[PDB]
């Protein structure tokens, strides 16, 4: 019942490093990758060990910090605005499936409060 997940490898994109998305990984998602309610979040939704054969009739666009990373490995992106769309299609699919005070929401919603200090001020 689990879709396949993003893809993290494409040759056929174009693909650049720059100071800001190197900064994302080295220090954006390593600090995200460590904290306490980082773990729900490092991997795709596996809707059939969760019993959530529902998950991914809702969430039509997954992500997950796990494929973002693989794809910061990769050089996956064009540029930071990319990798940060993912972050945020992460958090909303979050809000989307979930109804506020859930304890998955509040997981995301803290991750997502230091995302955003994080991201406030990236490299030039
Ligand atoms: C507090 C708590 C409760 C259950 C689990 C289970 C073990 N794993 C898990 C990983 C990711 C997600 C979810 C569960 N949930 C809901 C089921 C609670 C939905 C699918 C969701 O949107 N995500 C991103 C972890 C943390």
């Amino acid at each position: 019942m689990n879709p396949p997940p993003p893809e993290t490898s494409n040759p056929n994109k174009p693909k650049r490093q720059t100071n800001q998305l190197q900064y994302l990984l080295r220090v954006v998602l390593k600090t995200l990758w460590k904290h306490q309610f980082a773990w729900p979040f490092q991997q795709p939704v596996d809707a059939v060990k969760l019993n959530l054969p529902d998950y991914y009739k809702i969430i039509k666009t997954p992500m997950d910090m796990g494929t973002i990373k693989k794809r910061l490995e990769n050089n996956y992106y064009w540029n930071a605005q990319e990798c940060i769309q993912d972050f945020n299609t992460m958090f909303t699919n979050c809000y989307i499936y979930n109804k506020p005070g859930d304890d998955i929401v509040l997981m995301a919603e803290a991750l997502e409060k230091l995302f955003l200090q994080k991201i406030n001020e990236l490299p030039t």
